[PDB]
């Protein structure tokens, strides 16, 4: 099977496969890496999944279960990945967006870096967890920048200086080159890295009917460059 | 004699006791350095025999002899004054008074994470054409106290980008010239200022409308910032 590149920073088509539960795990190892290294990935033409299949499908990778953002951060163990198939789309607009949350730590100036290295912030949704802002991501060991639109503020820090900062890592994160947006066809499937992205929806198709289909896989708790692991203030962890 | 007095708990201090003059005791001088040095700007008042020449000689015995936004004295150069002695001439008969901020105690009271920040942030001072690179802390070279450096003369911090270095540099001002880090001197004649210009900014109050006010600055020599890595300010 085969990964196109789709840009710099992040994105990748994948051609030559099938999805279901039926896959090869060598393939489904390729799938896993190219996942890893370009954060978000892209299959089409896969007309024939259905809720049954794609949740099988999901099975091989892991444990299935508006606003920039990472996926249920203001829990513990938010989840490590989606899958996400078009159901039925609108006639024009409905692309999606990611954004690589390692690709911008890794460019932060050495400042920012001691800064968001240091630096941990309170999310909400009732949930309330505080999580580091940069996690060592367990599989690839990157450094990834955790944040997104769940984030009340930064613990030890003022509401004026937590939206400042706020929007200073936000500005970086969703920078155009450091992300994709993605114009949905038929029988498209996006899956991406929940542990090292961020997305957004966008609203541009009027009031037209839209339907996707997700099957989420369970994640982790983050820990720092020191190894400290997110702290729950409210709320459970997420449970399959 | 002499007896300092604490003007806020942050910053300031009056001393009295104390004819101001070239003819200082050392153990008075050094009484004055010591206060001014842990109040970071300190106030004579009733120097009515201060003139030129009185004020230069004193300020000599200190050291060496070389506005309406916040700053740090003329930090576009590398060697900027360590300190200023500034008397009131003549004041406008309303308004006219004048701040200062403690930049050491800023430093100090900042989020751990923001100290990371700016322990490793330099910016570009400028001003005809001066512009030096000076860390955004500073150790300083008699106290040893961390300080913020930072002020109006800052026009960008070193790899970030322009949007970002403006936002950063408002985190930094609200936090060192918020009220209670500040003092607000109302100027009567015969009043004298010293303040040390390596662990402050102050700022100029233009709310005398046209009037005339007219003081007396003698500045003293400082040396070249270091970091809290050692590494010193570089001239561009
Ligand atoms: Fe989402
Ligand atoms: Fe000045």
């Amino acid at each position: 099977i085969t990964v196109k590149k789709l840009g710099s920073r992040i994105g990748a088509q994948i051609d030559g496969v099938r999805l279901g539960g039926d896959l090869d795990p060598a393939a489904v190892n390729e799938i896993r890496a190219a996942l890893l290294a370009h954060k978000v990935v892209f299959f089409r033409g896969q007309h024939q999944l259905d809720d049954a299949e794609q949740l099988a499908f999901a099975g091989l990778l892991g444990t299935p279960i508006n606003r920039w953002h990472t996926d249920v951060t203001f829990a513990a163990n938010y989840p490590a990945a989606s899958v996400l198939r078009a159901v039925s789309l609108p006639s024009y607009g409905g692309s999606t967006l990611w954004a690589n949350t390692a690709a911008a730590y890794a460019e932060l100036p050495e400042p920012l870096k001691c800064l968001t290295e240091n630096l941990w912030a309170l999310h909400t949704n009732d949930f309330r967890t505080e999580h580091p802002v940069v996690r060592v991501h367990p599989e690839t060991g990157e450094r990834t920048l955790l944040a997104g639109d769940f984030v009340r503020s930064f613990v030890g820090l003022d509401s004026h200086e937590s939206r400042v900062l706020f929007e200073v890592l936000q500005r970086r994160i969703t920078m155009p080159e450091n992300t994709i947006r993605w114009n949905w066809a038929p029988g498209d499937v996006a899956i991406w890295d929940n542990r090292a992205t961020q997305h957004r929806a966008i609203d541009d198709y009027d009031d037209q009917h839209r339907l996707m289909h997700r099957v989420t896989l369970m994640g982790d708790v983050p820990v720092d460059v020191y190894g400290q692991a997110s702290r729950v203030i409210s709320g459970a962890p997420m449970e399959i």
